[PDB]
């Protein structure tokens, strides 16, 4: 009897966000560039989660 | 018995959002480059869950 | 009997962002970069969880 | 010569607002309610200027 | 030569808000009541301004 | 030659807010509340500039 109702996981809400950027340059040679990530909820089951990763290069040769 | 109705798992609801770039520029030679991601749910069962992942090059030769 | 129902687990509500760059430059010469991670929620059931992860290379070889 | 170009007077500019009520309410008997004013800009030249007044009665008689 | 160009005057600009009521309530019998006023700008030239002002009554008789 | 640009006069920027209330309850019977009131700019030229007043009542009879 899992009665209990109201069951939040993973859950993003009620965000406001602003951003004023006169100049915005990215400059990327070979590697791995992230920028702005906002408001991102995620809700794995038996499973891994990855948000937001960045890996410059895997050469495993 | 699983009366527990209001089950919330990966939402995201109630976001605002403002940007204002008089010039964004973006120069990729041969990597990975992610911007810009808002208001991403994911609810992923028996697997795995990735969101804006950026890789540069994997040779693995 | 779970009755007890306002579980919340991995939540992120109310959250108010402002940013003003003049100027935001980002150079990325065979690396990771991660920037500007915001309000990012996440539950993870039998598995590892990674959020703005930068690893530069990973030679392995 | 007013060469001077960039002129902003009485400007409202990157807002971002979120509300979230379960239940808003407002009962009036024979008065004035001024609810939820967001984001107003004025300009008023030679004249006067009201945002957001309430006044309940003017009985003047 | 008014080359000054960059005259802001009554300007508001990167605002972010969040509100989170469950239950708000107002009762108002023969007054007057101003609730939430955000991110207001104003500019009177040669003249009054009023924001968000509130007189329950005059009389005056 | 008034050369100088960069004027800012009665200027609001880069504001946060963030509120979380329950229960919030107003009663008024013959006043004036005033609840509320963020972000707020003016700029009155010859002129008075009223924000946020709050008169009971006036009778000068
Ligand atoms: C430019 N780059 C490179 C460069 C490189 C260089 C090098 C490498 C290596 N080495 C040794 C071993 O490793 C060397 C050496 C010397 C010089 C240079 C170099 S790599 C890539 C790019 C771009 C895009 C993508 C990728
Ligand atoms: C992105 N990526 C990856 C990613 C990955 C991730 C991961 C792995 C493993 N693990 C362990 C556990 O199961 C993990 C964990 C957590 C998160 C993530 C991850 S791999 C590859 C790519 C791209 C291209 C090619 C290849
Ligand atoms: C008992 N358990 C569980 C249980 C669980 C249950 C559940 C989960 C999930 N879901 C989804 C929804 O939220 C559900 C649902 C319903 C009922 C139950 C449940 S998990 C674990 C244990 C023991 C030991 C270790 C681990
Ligand atoms: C000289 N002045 C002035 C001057 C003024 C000018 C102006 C004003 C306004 N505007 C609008 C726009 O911003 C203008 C404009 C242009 C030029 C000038 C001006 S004011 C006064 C004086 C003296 C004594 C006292 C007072
Ligand atoms: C209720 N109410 C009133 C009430 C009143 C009461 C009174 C008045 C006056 N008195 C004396 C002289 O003034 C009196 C006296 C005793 C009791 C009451 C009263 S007023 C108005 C209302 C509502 C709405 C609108 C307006
Ligand atoms: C709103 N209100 C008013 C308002 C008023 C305001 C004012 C007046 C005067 N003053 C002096 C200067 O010129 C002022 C000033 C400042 C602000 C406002 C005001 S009056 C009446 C009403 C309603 C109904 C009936 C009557």
């Amino acid at each position: 009897l899992y009665v209990g109702s109201k069951t939040k996981e993973g859950v993003v809400h009620g965000v406001a966000t602003v951003a004023e950027k006169t100049k915005e340059q990215v400059t990327n040679v070979g590697g791995a560039v992230v920028t702005g990530v906002t408001a991102v909820a995620q809700k794995t089951v038996e499973g891994a989660g990855s948000i937001a990763a960045a890996t410059g290069f895997v050469k495993k040769d």
